[PDB]
C-alpha cells in the first residue's frame, strides 16, 4: 500500500517548544510542567567554550539571566538546576498543553523523530536512526541545539534525545533528556568528530522483510546461512554484528513472510558479496538501514 | 551538512482531522470552521463502486446518515453538499483548533506533507511531491482515505492535497480541496492506471546546488550545455524537460554558488551516463528529485 519513512506526528511536542536566552545565545527549550529543559552550554561565553568549567558558570547566574519566551508570554524563571549536561530551569507556570510524557534512553539503531526548532519556533520534523557511532545523521542548521527527539507510544510521548551540537561532518550530537551524552563526546569547542560507522544490520533486514512484503522478492534465495558464518562476514563490510536478541525480534516478520531470519540473512549476505547486480530493492541503490523491525511491523498492519 | 527530507511540523493539521462513518465505511475527514471534507465516495455501496452516480447518491442522504466523531464527541451534522469530487458536511460545531488556512492547486514537482491518518486518528507524517505523472508515492494504508497534504510555509496552512485511492501500482490519487483531482483520475472502480513516471529535473538541479552549498564538488565539470541539447540528453533517461521558467527559477541557487544554471546541467547530464560510481552526493545513491527550489533556499539562508 505503499513504504516511505514516516515520523511521528509532532503536535503534542510542538506545544512544549520555547526559546531560551542568556547572554547573546538563543536556543530551543523544552517546556514540560514548570520546567524548561535545555542544553546546559546556553550559559557559556565566548572565553568559556574552549574548557568551560559548568560547575561555576552556573553558581555565577541568576534566575533573571535567563529569557525564556513562550511566543508573546516570557516565562518567570525562579529557579535554576543542572542535571549533567541539561539544563533544567523552573519558571513560575506550568506548561498548560504538557502531554503524558517520559524519559527514556535509546539504544544505537533504534528510530525517532526529530522536531527541528529555531529559535524556539517548529520548523520541520524527520525520521532518523542513532548511528552505532552514537551520532545523528539528520540535519538542521546552528540554531538547533535543544531541538529533541521522541517516540510515541500509544498517547505517550517518549523524549529520547535532545541536540546540542553539529561535528565538523554535519552528523549531529546530542545527550538524552536526563543530560547524558550519546558517544563519546563532550560540550566543549575542542577537537572531536565521529568514530566509524557501520550499518544497522537488524534494520536493514527488517527493510528486506519490508521489500518481501511489498512483493519485491527477486533477492530472495534458497540458502540460508548460520549466525556466526553470517557475522564474520557482516563484520568485514562494516556491518553491525548481529544477535540472538535481534534474531528473536526479527521473528515477526519471519512467521509473516515464511523467511526464517538466517535464511534472509543469506540474501543479505550475497547482497553484500555482490552488490545488488544494477537493481534496486523498494527503489534504492543502497540498503535502507533506518527502520526497526518495530517499524516495519506498524507500517504494514 | 546533509539536508534531509523534512516534513512540515503537524500539530496545526493534527488538530482539524476527524473520522467520518457513512453505513459501514469509515474513512477521515478535515475539520475546518463549521464544515468537514471528505471523499465523496464514502456515500457509496458495494453496488455503487464501479459507475456511482455521486448526484443521485447523496440526494438520497439525511443529515443522520453521517456520523462524524472528534475523539470522544460526536459532531451533528445539518447540513451536507458536494463540491466535485468532495463532500462538504456542515456540523454545529465550529473547530475551536482551526489554523489560519488556505486551499491551494499544486503543479506536478510540487513538494508537500501528508499527515496520514486511521478513523480519524493522525499516524504519521511524511514529506512528499507531485509526480510529473499525477500520483503520489505515499504510504496509505487500507482506511487511510481524506488524509490531507499541506504546506505551511509562513503562519498559514496551505491544503493542497486530499487522498481518494490507491492505483493497481501502489502510487495515490486524490483531489486539492475544492474536489479537483489530481492528473486524468476519477473516484469510480473502473479500471485505471498511471502513466510512465518522470523524473522531475529541477529538482534534481536544486538537489545538486544543495550538494554544492553543503560542499559537495565531485560530480561539478567544466562543461556546459545548450537548454536543448540538455533537454535531448535528459529526455533519453525519462527525465522532465527543462523550460525557461525552470532556469529562472534556479538563478538564486545559481548565484548563491557562482555555478550558471547550464553549467550544473552538463554535470548531471555527466551523472546521468557514469552513474554514482559508489560516491553519493548529500548521502545518496540515487538523484533525488523530491526536494525543490524553494526547499533548498528555505533550508538555507
Ligand atoms: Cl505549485
Ligand atoms: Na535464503
Ligand atoms: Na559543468
Amino acid at each position: 500500500s505503499g513504504f516511505r519513512k514516516m515520523a511521528f506526528p509532532s503536535g503534542k511536542v510542538e506545544g512544549c517548544m520555547v526559546q531560551v536566552t542568556c547572554g547573546t545565545t538563543t536556543l530551543n527549550g523544552l517546556w514540560l510542567d514548570d520546567v524548561v529543559y535545555c542544553p546546559r552550554h546556553v550559559i557559556c561565553t565566548s572565553e568559556d567554550m574552549l574548557n568551560p568549567n559548568y560547575e561555576d558558570l552556573l553558581i555565577r547566574k541568576s534566575n533573571h539571566n535567563f529569557l525564556v519566551q513562550a511566543g508573546n508570554v516570557q516565562l518567570r524563571v525562579i529557579g535554576h538546576s543542572m542535571q549533567n549536561c541539561v539544563l533544567k530551569l523552573k519558571v513560575d507556570t506550568a506548561n498548560p498543553k504538557t502531554p503524558k510524557y517520559k524519559f527514556v534512553r535509546i539504544q544505537p539503531g533504534q528510530t525517532f523523530s526529530v522536531l527541528a526548532c529555531y529559535n524556539g519556533s517548529p520548523s520541520g520534523v524527520y525520521q532518523c536512526a542513532m548511528r552505532p557511532n552514537f551520532t545523528i545523521k539528520g540535519s538542521f542548521l546552528n540554531g538547533s541545539c535543544g531541538s529533541v527527539g521522541f517516540n510515541i507510544d500509544y498517547d505517550c510521548v517518549s523524549f529520547c534525545y535532545m541536540h546540542h551540537m553539529e561535528l565538523p561532518t554535519g552528523v549531529h550530537a546530542g545527550t538524552d533528556l536526563e543530560g547524558n551524552f550519546y558517544g563519546p563526546f563532550v560540550d566543549r569547542q575542542t577537537a572531536q568528530a565521529a568514530g566509524t560507522d557501520t550499518t544497522i544490520t537488524v534494520n536493514v533486514l527488517a527493510w528486506l522483510y519490508a521489500a518481501v512484503i511489498a512483493g519485491d522478492r527477486w533477492f530472495l534465495n534458497r540458502f540460508t546461512t548460520t549466525l556466526n558464518d553470517f557475522n564474520l562476514v557482516a563484520m568485514k563490510y562494516n556491518y553491525e554484528p548481529l544477535t540472538q536478541d535481534h534474531v528473536d525480534i526479527l521473528g515477526p516478520l519471519s512467521a509473516q513472510t515464511g523467511i526464517a531470519v538466517l535464511d534472509m540473512c543469506a540474501s543479505l549476505k550475497e547482497l553484500l558479496q555482490n552488490g545488488m547486480n544494477g537493481r534496486t530493492i523498494l527503489g534504492s541503490a543502497l540498503l535502507e538501514d533506518e527502520f526497526t523491525p518495530f517499524d516495519v511491523v506498524r507500517q504494514c498492519s
